[PDB]
């Protein structure tokens, strides 16, 4: 089997991408955020706390003949931006792009945390990382991906993330007209759950490629590229007025600057990832300072390629017994 489904920006600066995802019988279907760097499927539901949701479609258990409670399970997360969510667990049907998944679990907010709330757009989240990072207890539940795998062609998914566009989540085949050249492979650890691998290095505009081992992990659950500060410092530096600001929290730059490329290395290839897309627009509406899409790892422990570096990509994610990533410009 396969299944192919369109991803769309939330947002006029591609802050997050909301894929539809049809839940129960009948279908329900809910817009979630496909998220590489964890685990769990979480939807706003019926039973989520009533002031807490805020425009959000929800999933109604009762309402699906194909709902089973899970008995006596609970989940519980929270995430490298300080939001969170808690709730129960259902299993029930789920299909992404017209693949279709039963026995899938389902788990059911009970609360999210204020960003949840105050986003409208995004329904819950769809994990892809590796299920080892499952938080469902006592009795840890297998991811989408995972539950499908043996039955799709090939063991695998892709992302196609757009700049300020619709992209595309494939699963089960690589659609070998959605990018340029060839696909590079790369190592893969799963040691953290994560999609964790090792760029060889990094450039700055046209500047020299510099060849330095930078393990991160491809994340589309996360928005910038978040990377040493090393890195990030010889990046601004080449934005005449860009500081690091300890009041906003990471680099801004002026408004008016045209932004240098940012390539990153895969093996022997390289992505570049263009400056218009490392630009997040106004820090508050009419200031003409802007956020930087390029930001420091420092204080997360752990480098994160998120969606600035995955959309200037065709992404695929290798779920062979021994998982690799590929990388391929488009
Ligand atoms: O939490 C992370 N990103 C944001 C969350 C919010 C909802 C989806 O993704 N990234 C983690 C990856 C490893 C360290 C932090
Ligand atoms: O990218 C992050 N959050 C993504 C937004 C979009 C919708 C959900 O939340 N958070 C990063 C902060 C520092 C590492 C994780």
């Amino acid at each position: 089997s396969t299944g192919s489904a369109t991803t769309t920006p939330i947002d006029s600066l591609d802050d997050a991408y909301i894929t539809p995802v049809q839940i129960g019988t009948p279908a329900q279907t809910l817009n979630l955020d496909f998220d590489t760097g964890s685990s769990d499927l979480w939807v706003f539901s019926s039973e989520t706390t009533a002031s807490e949701v805020d425009g959000q479609t929800i999933y109604t258990p009762s309402k699906s003949t194909t709902a089973k409670l899970l008995s006596g399970a609970t989940w519980s997360i929270s995430y490298g931006d300080g939001s969170s969510s808690s709730g129960d667990v259902y299993t029930d049907t789920v299909s992404v792009g017209g693949l279709t998944v039963t026995g899938q679990a389902v788990e059911s907010a009970k609360k999210v945390s204020s960003s949840f709330t105050e986003d409208s757009t995004i329904d819950g989240l769809l994990g892809l990382a590796f299920s080892t990072l499952n938080t469902v207890s006592p009795t840890q539940q297998k991811t989408f991906f995972d539950n499908a795998k043996a039955s799709l062609d090939s063991p695998v998914f892709t992302a196609d993330l757009g700049y300020h566009a619709p992209g595309t989540y494939n699963f089960g085949f690589i659609d070998t007209t959605a990018y340029t050249g060839s696909i590079t492979y790369t190592a893969v650890s799963t040691k953290q759950g994560f999609w964790e691998w090792t760029s060889t290095g990094y450039a700055v505009g046209s500047g020299t490629f510099k060849s330095t081992s930078i393990d991160g992990i491809a994340d589309t659950g996360t928005t910038l590229l978040y990377l040493p500060a090393t890195v990030v410092s010889a990046y601004w530096a080449q934005v005449s007025g860009a500081k690091s600001s300890s009041s906003v929290g990471g680099y801004v730059f002026p408004c008016s600057a045209t932004l240098p490329s940012f390539t990153f290395g895969v093996g022997s290839a390289r992505i570049v990832i263009p400056g218009d897309y490392i630009d997040f627009g106004p820090i508050s509406t009419g200031s003409s300072s802007c956020f930087g899409g390029i930001q420091s790892s420092a204080g997360i422990g752990i480098n994160i390629f998120g969606d600035v570096a995955l959309k200037a990509a065709f992404v695929v994610f290798n779920g062979a017994t021994t998982p690799t990533l590929g990388f391929a410009s488009k």
